[PDB]
């Protein structure tokens, strides 16, 4: 027994809750996650988490495992990636039941390197993972993330932009580059620090940005936000079937709490 | 170039536009068309649409084709099949490109026995079409009914319960049927004059539902309304991709036309 839904009574009615091509924008009281729970668990989902954690950034590791034991798809199953140079500053954090973790000894480059990295491991992620999530170090869980987040491909409001007009969107404005967006095209502004979606769907993402990627290179041009503008450009022309919305991408230090966000679910941490 | 969607601003506030398991519930206002027709079109999309017109039922196909061909899925391909015991009473109606019909020589029964009947046929549907939908054959196309309803398994808000809550709901009551569901259990109440999906999920649909009956006649019971009873039943534990507003099964002689309503798409004729 649940909450019937009614039709004539919106739980959300602040927020755009379904973009125009008819993807839940997702938002707290637009699902019930027992029910979500229910059908993910029937197919015995396993959810693939990626992070890189390369020099520095190995610091970030044990508070963002740690609150993702808290946090992120608990009672599922889980397989951490956490791709770094360094393996063993790896934090040895105790786990639930179902829940893994491998460690990947890899090697603007580095945060761009990611959808290289992401697409070899190619049949590894394939036969060990339903879905990949693919997120940001230098950030900690602080509330629930997880099935409700899961379709064939999925991309984050940045926190910067959700309220904003497409003109003032960062996408790369060159044509010279293949991150190129017109001023009067775009329907989101996506952050690159989360993104989604079934194994084939990223791995067909991540292999579509570095081969655009490559091709500017071999052009002698950089976008302007580097993977992030390319993952614009894809997402432009694939569009993703959920939206996250900023309660999944957050700093509270530079931009509060707002009403509008009844949940702050993955956040910045200084650095 | 189409309007920007703007996350704090809603299109419709009015009325629930998705459900708690994050399906789309479609209505006017929540989809540009143009973006899905493309997307769709990419694919090459073809929809089966499967009527039945048994005994004094044929009198209802001229209206009901003649009115799709103005509003059903213009645009992408259509492969229309009708069902019927009297294959010279189907009248010739002209087509526009892309757009086929077949006509199936068939044969509370008439109405249950449907489900049955849309499963042989189970490979030429498969091999012919991407989706399939389901429908009434006494009812007329007044306004748009297009790709934004395909997914893999939708069903529709019956007309005279969308406002109401569950115990209301006239779902089969008895433990004693295959299509029992308790009295604090149901999210909505479907119509079993418009259902589909893709080939695949309708065929597993039908053949649930048609199992299910045979279940309930060895057992001498007949469920309160039949097959649509087994649709609930259904659609409650196989819950449906996309959910269609009652825009798109109306009857506007015993409902009027309501402000909640911006388009009436699929709507009963006088009988
Ligand atoms: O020296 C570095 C720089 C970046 N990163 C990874 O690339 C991501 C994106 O970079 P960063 O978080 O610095 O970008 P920002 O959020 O400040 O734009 C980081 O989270 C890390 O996962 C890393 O591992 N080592
Ligand atoms: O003698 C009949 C009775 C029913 N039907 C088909 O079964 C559907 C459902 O029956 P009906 O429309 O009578 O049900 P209602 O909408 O009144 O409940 C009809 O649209 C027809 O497609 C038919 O072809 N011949
Ligand atoms: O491109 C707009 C930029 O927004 C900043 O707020 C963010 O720190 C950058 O990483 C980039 O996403
Ligand atoms: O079961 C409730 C009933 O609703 C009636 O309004 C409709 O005519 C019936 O066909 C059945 O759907
Ligand atoms: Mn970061
Ligand atoms: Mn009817």
């Amino acid at each position: 027994v649940y909450p019937q839904p009614k039709v004539l009574t919106p739980c959300r009615k602040d927020v755009l809750v379904v973009t125009p091509w008819l993807a839940p924008i997702v938002w707290e009281g637009t699902f019930n996650i027992d029910i979500l729970n229910e059908q993910f668990r029937l197919q015995n989902t396993t959810i693939g988490l990626t992070v890189f954690a390369i020099k520095k950034y190995v610091a970030f590791l044990k508070l963002f495992l740690e609150t993702a034991e808290k946090h992120f798809m608990v009672g599922h199953r889980v397989h951490y990636y956490v791709f770094t140079d360094q393996p063993a500053a790896v934090p040895r954090v105790t786990l639930g039941t179902g829940r893994q973790l491998s460690v990947l000894e890899v090697g603007q480059d580095v945060s761009m390197r990611r959808m290289e990295m992401i697409s070899g491991c190619e049949r590894r992620f394939l036969s060990e993972v339903d879905y990949l999530v693919c997120v940001d170090v230098d950030m900690e869980f602080r509330d629930h993330v997880g099935v409700e987040i899961l379709t064939p491909l999925f991309g984050t409001l940045h926190p910067s932009f959700y309220g904003s007009s497409r003109e003032a969107f960062t996408y790369e404005r060159r044509p010279q580059s293949q991150a190129y967006i017109p001023k009067d095209e775009g329907d989101f502004y996506y952050m690159g620090a989360f993104f989604g979606g079934s194994v084939q769907e990223v791995q067909r993402l991540t292999r579509a940005c570095h081969q655009a990627m490559m091709v500017d290179q071999a052009n002698g041009i950089e976008a302007v936000w580097h993977d992030e503008s390319h993952l614009n450009k894809y997402l432009l022309r694939h569009k993703p079937t959920k939206v996250l919305s900023p309660e999944y991408l957050w700093d509270q230090q530079l931009l509060g709490w707002p009403a509008v966000l009844r949940k702050l679910r993955f956040t910045a941490v200084p650095k």
